[PDB]
């Protein structure tokens, strides 16, 4: 699997991506060209990459749990806004990069990165817990307001500046090392059996190459968005292409002005003569997606209270909202078969990089 392949994404958003409350993506990758803003209970389980090339990624509320297996690229700023101690956030990420806007890890949360690189200030505050498993290279690390940052054994943090304040704590484990060019501890602690080194002329290692690779990739250049097709069969706003040679059946639904659940029931049944609960669904829309009555879709699971979409969602508008009434989404990534890829490649005039 490749981070520059459109068909690797569970969510590919050309513009922004504002999911509904209670949204789980399981597998695949997540891309947005502009802002990502999640309004609570957002979960990424087994996500390979999360690439955001816009100005913010704002994770709001509690109960968020994000797992990144490879690269989390944050073009400018990432902000976990704050979780109740009764519904804390978790982040487990392999490699994280942020640009100049930083990474604000507000608290009631356990945030782990194995590698962290940042052209800005990593803040850990308001009881947040941040652990670096192997390496860190950041402009600034500041722990305040009862935060905690642990350098785990074997790891090395490099930061140009280190600020600890208002009962912030930095723990350096045995065999770990923190290396800063300047330091300012007023009100906070640094303990632990590892080495802490102040060196105004320290030489840091180089960023790994994936950072520039992604910064340098013009995602938009790979496609030419024109109009999304529509047929009068079924919902007159939507178009679709389907594949019954696959198991389960696969259908991609195109909606130039958005998609809703009434239209989806109409369109799918017209093409398939039914709407089996196991259908693999690929939604491609230039407006929002709205499920006003999700229990009407056979994808709704009454036991979990979730719409279970197996497939992927491609959104092409500048702004994009998923809205749903009285249910959560469980989007399980499933790579499309070739009939569906050919339809999407044709529709978006897509040229895969390799
Ligand atoms: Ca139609």
């Amino acid at each position: 699997s490749s981070w520059n392949d459109l068909f690797e994404y569970a969510v590919y958003s050309r513009g922004s991506f504002l999911p509904n409350y209670k949204f789980t993506v399981r597998g695949g990758s997540i891309y947005s060209g502009e802002r990502i803003q999640t309004q609570g209970e957002f979960k990424a389980i087994g996500v390979n990459n999360l690439i955001c090339k816009g100005p913010e990624v704002i994770v709001n509320g509690g109960g968020n749990s994000i797992e990144i297996k490879e690269i989390m690229y944050i073009q400018n700023k990432l902000v976990f806004n704050g979780a109740p101690n009764t519904n804390p956030n978790t982040l487990n990420a392999n490699k994280i990069y942020t640009g100049l806007g930083g990474m604000e890890l507000n608290g009631y949360g356990y945030y782990k990165a194995n590698e962290i690189y940042s052209d800005g200030e990593v803040q850990v505050k308001n009881y947040g817990n941040f652990e670096i498993g192997s390496i860190g290279i950041v402009k600034k690390l500041t722990v305040t307001d009862n935060g905690r940052t642990t350098i785990k054994s074997g790891a090395t943090l490099y930061c140009d500046q280190l600020e600890v304040r208002n009962n912030g704590r930095v723990f350096i484990e045995a065999g770990a090392t923190l290396v800063t060019r300047a330091i300012s501890i007023s009100g906070g602690t640094i303990e632990g059996p590892g080495t802490r080194q102040v060196n105004p002329s320290a030489t840091f290692p180089s960023y790994p190459p994936f950072i520039d690779d992604i910064k340098n990739f013009d995602f938009d250049s790979r496609m030419s968005v024109t109009t999304l097709p529509a047929d009068p069969v079924g919902a007159t706003t939507l178009g679709s292409v389907y594949d019954k040679s696959a198991t389960p059946w696969e259908i991609v639904v195109y909606g130039e002005s958005g998609i809703n659940d009434s239209e989806l029931i109409t369109e799918v049944n017209s093409k398939l003569g039914s709407f089996p609960s196991n259908v693999r669904l690929y939604l491609a829309s230039k407006g929002n997606i709205t499920f006003s009555n999700p229990t009407s879709l056979p994808l709704y699971n009454p036991t979990t209270g979730k719409l279970v979409i197996e497939g992927a969602i491609i959104t092409l508008g500048s702004t994009f909202n998923i809205n749903i009434s009285g249910a959560g989404i469980e989007l399980i990534y499933k790579r499309a078969g070739s009939t569906i890829e050919s339809s999407i490649t044709s529709t978006l005039n897509y040229i895969p990089p390799p």
